[PDB]
């Protein structure tokens, strides 16, 4: 039973992305209240500024703690330019949930290349949520081509911030 | 009523420094919990872990929405080594909360020095909190010098992790 | 203990400041709701009016009571013009607003510079409410430069007059 | 249905008297409990100038937007004399409290002299007001002629401050 | 981080003052309900005598738990002499109260020349308390010129002793 | 029903004895926290200072007052040395806890060769407690000759900290 390096390294990746899209995040959500005089969208991306440094990390690490896998931390992150406006601000985070669903896919692609059934049934959970992340910020970025109206936008997802029986 | 730039570069310093050393103390807690076995340990540590990655660095950009002050995000951070024992990790992260007073310190100083009084008011919540953390984690490291023996620490340490009128 | 003749006279400029702020608050309040048709703005005006005519007011004659300083009532006022809409009226509001934070702050380092700690302490109130009060009223402004019809502006005001731990 | 410009001038100049009758009085409350040492003779003058300063003038700010009378906001008061006793300055307050019902039969006659049975109707308060302010500040000076015990009478304006079919 | 000696010093000095005012005042509150038969003056000194031992001193010792310093017990006291009447008594406590008020202040003056901004906090307690204190004392010597009367006085005292949002 | 002097002068050295046993035991619950990293025989210890700086000390007050006898207040008190460790710390209380004993058999023997039987009912309250505080002090002492681990002692004595049909 001994643990994938491979694995082990393709989960490192994923703590490594998850870390960085959470602070990214969080200041995207500072930059949509701030600037762009937002704050509902702001608390919708920081929702997901603390998914994405909390559970999505913290699980990986439980896992490794169980298997004998090693965590690293090597963290590098610098957000050099902004968004132009709210409707390229998440859209720009929705083209980086669409790439954790490619990032997603691959591990489990490998888990099976490598017969790792646990690693197999652990990432499921983020199979699950790649597209539920995804789908909820998808319900933002519509708002954006619904209405030109700031503040129509503002109270549909205010309703927005405040389970499918498979998405979760 | 113009925003200090010094505060402002200060202030961003105190932001990458809660959310590095937040970062640091997750990897800290992974490693009590699995390599020095020391589940209640590792709470401790990733209760202050969340803590700045939480309302440390909020409230700094909660305070830049306010006045005009420009928020940066640039992150550099990699856990290359780790302390030998559980001992010397929680002495470690004593000596990274004792450095957080120091830098706290700074802050209030050039508050004055720059009458920004709100600033000093905004950083007497960061001054009473360096010595609320550095107190709880002292609280631990001391365990460590009562007795020889691992779980008699974790257990006295789980009834800490289950106000004062001054110090919060 | 004798009481600062400077720290007396600029605390009674601020009891007359606030008195007067929040009569201009009162008749702004009643022309947004009867010329610009924003009875939810008004209510807000008139919500910032009653703070600046009791408890600005009151803390100041509350402290000179405890410490010997004399309250002094002198009273100037007159509202000879009217913004031309509602935007403007709230923009006046924030520049006023604006104006409290650098009188605060004037007496916070006179309080300093006459080592009267007491004053220190007691402005400390004013310091945070000067950034609170701001914050309340650029949250407005700002829905005028998101929205080109009133009874959105309305609706979103309507919520914010249905504590952060630092700024109160 | 057009307003009457004589009751839109008295009732202006009601307004007045009402923010300046209440400003005075919060500087004779302050005077009450700090010089003359009685607080609870305090707390009744000011529950008298929050009365001056709320509904008082509040009502006839609403009146105004129902008819489309102008409110107009012009306001000078100096408290340049104190009273030289307790015994006095509720003395003044009263003298001060029957010339507010002078002030208001004159609005009452003029309105039916006008014929405005709108402004008729709603000075009918001020009217019952009159008599029911003037009685209560009248059962505190009699206080100051039954007994020579300052803190007698203070323990009787006590049970005071913690309706009447016809007088409100 | 080092702990200042001054700031130590001065605040052993304070831990002493409290133990000792507390001292006097429980000798106060018995001479007052003894021999000048006011039971309820002597439950408000006993009050203060219990204020001074226990959160005045204790403060100080939790302080100097988590900062280094050092704590010095030197007492020494002696009642030799008792006021001639209560209202004499009252006044000496009031004097006392006063004198706590100009230490603080040295206090908070050091804290500030030593950048000693953990002290600086710490003391913004004693700071508010020393007013707070004083018009607590000064609310009960009014009384003794209020009346002459002394069961009037101690009524009014015992609803003294059956949070102002500044002052504590 | 002339009052005894010898009574008078034994009470007033109790009186003394309570007084400053108890701030020196406030002195060693610091030294038991801080310098021994004990918090729990800390809060011990400061249980039983203000059990001594307050009914030990209040019972002879209220008594004085009922039967004419004198109250002095003559204290002097400084804590020079500190014992080496928490065993010798718990160990010296219980000494001086060993004396009252002694002390309060003296008084015990003095009221009744004086005939004074209210003052030998007033001190079987002392004689009683002078057990049960040296019992529960016994209590403490023996654990650390039952363990050598600093954190099993803590752990016992936070259970005691957490009424005898005879002893109270
Ligand atoms: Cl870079
Ligand atoms: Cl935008
Ligand atoms: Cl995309
Ligand atoms: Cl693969
Ligand atoms: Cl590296
Ligand atoms: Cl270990
Ligand atoms: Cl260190
Ligand atoms: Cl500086
Ligand atoms: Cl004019
Ligand atoms: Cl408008
Ligand atoms: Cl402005
Ligand atoms: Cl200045
Ligand atoms: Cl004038
Ligand atoms: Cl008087
Ligand atoms: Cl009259
Ligand atoms: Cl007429
Ligand atoms: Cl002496
Ligand atoms: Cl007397
Ligand atoms: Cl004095
Ligand atoms: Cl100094
Ligand atoms: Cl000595
Ligand atoms: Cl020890
Ligand atoms: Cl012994
Ligand atoms: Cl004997
Ligand atoms: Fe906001
Ligand atoms: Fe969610
Ligand atoms: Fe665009
Ligand atoms: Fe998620
Ligand atoms: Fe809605
Ligand atoms: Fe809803
Ligand atoms: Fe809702
Ligand atoms: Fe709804
Ligand atoms: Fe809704
Ligand atoms: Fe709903
Ligand atoms: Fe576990
Ligand atoms: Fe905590
Ligand atoms: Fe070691
Ligand atoms: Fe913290
Ligand atoms: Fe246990
Ligand atoms: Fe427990
Ligand atoms: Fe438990
Ligand atoms: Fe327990
Ligand atoms: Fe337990
Ligand atoms: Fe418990
Ligand atoms: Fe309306
Ligand atoms: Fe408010
Ligand atoms: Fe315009
Ligand atoms: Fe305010
Ligand atoms: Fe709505
Ligand atoms: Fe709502
Ligand atoms: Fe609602
Ligand atoms: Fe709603
Ligand atoms: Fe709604
Ligand atoms: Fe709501
Ligand atoms: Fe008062
Ligand atoms: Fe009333
Ligand atoms: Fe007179
Ligand atoms: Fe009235
Ligand atoms: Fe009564
Ligand atoms: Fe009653
Ligand atoms: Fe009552
Ligand atoms: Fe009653
Ligand atoms: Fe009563
Ligand atoms: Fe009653
Ligand atoms: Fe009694
Ligand atoms: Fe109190
Ligand atoms: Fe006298
Ligand atoms: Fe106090
Ligand atoms: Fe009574
Ligand atoms: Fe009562
Ligand atoms: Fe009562
Ligand atoms: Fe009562
Ligand atoms: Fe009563
Ligand atoms: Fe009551
Ligand atoms: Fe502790
Ligand atoms: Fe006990
Ligand atoms: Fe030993
Ligand atoms: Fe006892
Ligand atoms: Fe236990
Ligand atoms: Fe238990
Ligand atoms: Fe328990
Ligand atoms: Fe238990
Ligand atoms: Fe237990
Ligand atoms: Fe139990
Ligand atoms: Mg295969
Ligand atoms: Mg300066
Ligand atoms: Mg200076
Ligand atoms: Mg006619
Ligand atoms: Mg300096
Ligand atoms: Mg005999």
């Amino acid at each position: 039973m001994q643990k994938s390096n491979k694995i082990n390294d393709a989960l490192n990746q994923h703590y490594k992305l998850n870390v960085e899209l959470g602070l990214v995040y969080a200041h995207y959500a500072h930059v949509a209240d701030d600037e762009f005089d937002m704050p509902y969208l702001g608390k919708f991306i920081q929702h997901l500024s603390e998914d994405k440094l909390g559970v999505h990390k913290e699980y990986i690490s439980d896992y490794f703690k169980r298997n004998g896998m090693k965590l690293k931390t090597d963290v590098s992150v610098a957000v050099k330019s902004i968004p132009s406006d709210a409707k390229a601000l998440i859209q720009e985070v929705y083209a980086r949930e669409n790439e954790v669903r490619d990032h997603v896919k691959a591990i489990a692609k490998l888990a099976l290349a490598e017969d790792d059934y646990e690693s197999f049934y652990f990432i499921q959970w983020y199979v699950r949520d790649g597209l539920k992340d995804l789908t909820e910020v998808d319900d933002v970025v519509k708002l954006f081509n619904s209405s030109n109206d700031k503040l129509i936008i503002e109270e549909t997802i205010k309703e927005m911030v405040e389970e499918h029986e498979i998405w979760g």
